[PDB]
DNA sequence: AGATTGCAGCACCTGAGTTTCGCGTATGGTCACCCACTACACTACTCGGTCAGGCTCTTACCAGCTTAACTACAGTTGATCGGACG
């Protein structure tokens, strides 16, 4: 895989000056300046569904760090991008919309009908230690 | 009534119709081995983004002046706007 990407598919080289760069990111920045079109805003947001464009690389660095920070779900630690990403993923845990089933983390048999009732099993066969966070998190 | 002779009865070697058999030749059947394909979960090296380090370029200068434009003061006229008409 490395041989193909270093002897035949020269993807890390400039299309114009024939320098090369240690990551595609720096090649992109290089093309955006040293071989740039007459465009006023040489930088464009690299992320999903974002259409914004910028004059100086520092403003793009700021925009990525502000509006596309890479987060982990507070409950399930799965990664997501930006405020919308977190708010979209938080629906999955929501007990008002997602009228989910109720089970033990270990015991195969459980089949509760309400959240308060599920805490009886975790309060007796387990205890207040090693209950799952989605059950515990009365955060709203 | 004897010398010549046939009948036919005895016994033992022999022959086929009939049978049981052995094998060929070949066929369906047991079952043991090991192969091919598939696949859930995994191993591990690379690529990639991000960050620092610190060497690097390039700015534009102080008050004044002296080369260059605006940036406020200013006046009659627009035609959206309110709110009420059709
Ligand atoms: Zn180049
Ligand atoms: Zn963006
Ligand atoms: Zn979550
Ligand atoms: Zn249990």
């Amino acid at each position: 895989r490395a041989h193909i990407l270093s002897v035949h598919l020269h993807k890390l080289t400039c299309p114009h000056c024939n320098k090369s760069f240690q990551r595609p990111y720096r090649l992109r920045n290089h093309i955006s300046k040293h071989h740039d079109p007459e465009v006023e805003n040489p930088y464009q947001c690299t992320f999903a569904g974002c259409c914004k464009e910028f004059r100086i690389w520092s403003q793009l660095q700021s925009h990525i760090k502000n509006d596309h920070p890479k987060l982990k779900c507070p409950i399930c630690s799965k990664p997501c991008v930006g405020e919308n990403g977190l708010q979209m993923h938080m629906i999955i845990h929501d007990d008002s919309l997602v009228t989910k089933n109720w089970k033990c983390h270990i015991c195969p048999d459980m089949s509760f009908s309400r959240k308060h009732d599920l805490l009886t099993h975790y309060g007796s066969i387990h205890t207040e230690e090693d209950i799952p966070l989605e059950l515990k998190y009365k955060i709203s």
